[PDB]
């Protein structure tokens, strides 16, 4: 079968070739294509991109921090990756709650979107509503009922857990490789907790774009040949999504080309 | 260039070939694939499928009814297509409003999602938040903050308006061809009102499925060759989305294979 990373590289190449100039909200230029999708198998491999080195430890640490529901920057800066307001973690665990402090106690305030996804997979694996949403926090005060920045839809069939992430815009150079790994990791965790095998990660974008200053590095990244994806091992049987810790995970066989600094 | 309907037919054929058995919430069986996408040009053609006859008049009438914000069934039954509660129209025009009657006056109650999409395209065409959402009404009383059934994200670049519809599940036999036409029509209307040319319609699904009783008819539909898509003419300069009427639209050059009854 063809290497899963070829989709990411085909998408870069399609944007370079067919993308149209468009400014982002700071008036910084991009090449843009609207509507893209890629599917990465999670079956016995883990889609941590190999045409550049992806900061796996930051992917893992940031996801655990989101899952703990934290809005404290220093809780992520101390584990080593560098009050944020109602960031993704707060919205995953306390959705719709009126945000106050980063110290405040939020037990049973708002909808726990993430536990609801896991509970729905256990009570009804066929459910077509196994969906979590996140907001860009800067949109919250801008208007009533602002639209979501991203949604994850989960799906189970034949003991396999799949996830589709829809993001209204995707920074192909910097954000995309990192998010492929984050949400593939979230799928692996949720699969492990609900007793399922990881299936596919489907990544869908609205405005898929490349920043102008990333074109040159991506052109070079495009000549590199992917190496077989690594595997992700979970080392301990874990019961609750809140119990995972960084040391429960081991990336095995990761053999990337060198780091590319974008920006 | 290849005919746009080949994507729909390739998707059917991929589901027949690779789809997995899965039950829907009434325990009725389907063949299912998770995560699909197709893009249909709207530039000088209109994606009304030709491998079967699509009930265009019902597509048009139902969309005008949604846009008028109506929750009265007889307002759609009298124009000829056969109190519904807070259906799609009410959510498009009066989003987040506490639903009462179908007779009740809702002027300035809730967010007008549809006018907000049109106003945002006029005030900031680059905006990455040009998004409307709809809910399956049966989900509304089921839990707090239930997930959306579908979202439309719009996108403008080089005077062209594109739309991406994400639906958490797609009935490929009955609902999909009809929705391709409805949302392509919504794009044409919004383009016309904002002075833009229609771009692409991107249709993205979570659970793309075929009901078991539709397999045979779709197998036959698969041997039919698409004919060039028709065009859609808008006959009058229209100013406000509320002013369109059925007679402002003419489908031209529509040459379909025969009707297939599904179900």
């Amino acid at each position: 079968p063809p290497h899963g990373e070829l989709q990411y590289l085909g998408q870069i190449q399609h944007i370079l070739r067919c993308g149209v100039r468009k400014d982002d909200r700071t008036g910084t230029g991009t090449l843009s294509v609207f509507g893209m999708q890629a599917r990465y198998s999670l079956r016995d491999e883990f889609p941590l991109l190999t045409t550049k080195r992806v900061f796996w430890k930051g992917v893992l640490e940031e996801l655990l921090w989101f899952i703990k529901g934290s809005t404290n920057a220093k809780e992520l800066s101390s584990k080593g990756v560098k009050d944020l307001g109602p960031v993704y973690g707060f919205q995953w665990r306390h959705f719709g709650a009126e945000y106050r402090d980063m110290e405040s106690d939020y037990s049973g305030q708002g909808v726990d979107q993430l536990q609801r996804v896991i509970d729905t997979i256990k009570t009804n694996p066929d459910d077509r509503r196994i969906i979590m949403c996140a907001w860009n926090p800067r949109d919250l005060p801008l208007m009533a009922l602002p639209p979501c920045h991203a949604l994850c839809q989960f799906y189970v069939v034949n003991s396999e857990l799949s996830c589709q992430l829809y993001q209204r815009s995707g920074d192909m150079g910097l954000g995309v490789p990192f998010n492929i790994a984050s949400y593939a990791l979230l799928t692996y965790m949720i699969a492990h907790i609900t007793g399922l095998k990881p299936g596919d990660f489907i990544h869908t974008l609205g405005d898929a774009h490349i920043y102008l200053n990333h074109i040159e590095p991506l052109k070079i990244q495009l000549q590199r040949e992917p190496r077989p994806f690594p595997k992700l091992r979970i080392l301990r049987k874990v019961e609750k999504i809140d119990d995972f810790k960084a040391e429960d995970f081991q990336i095995e066989g990761y053999n990337p080309h060198p780091t590319i600094k974008m920006e």
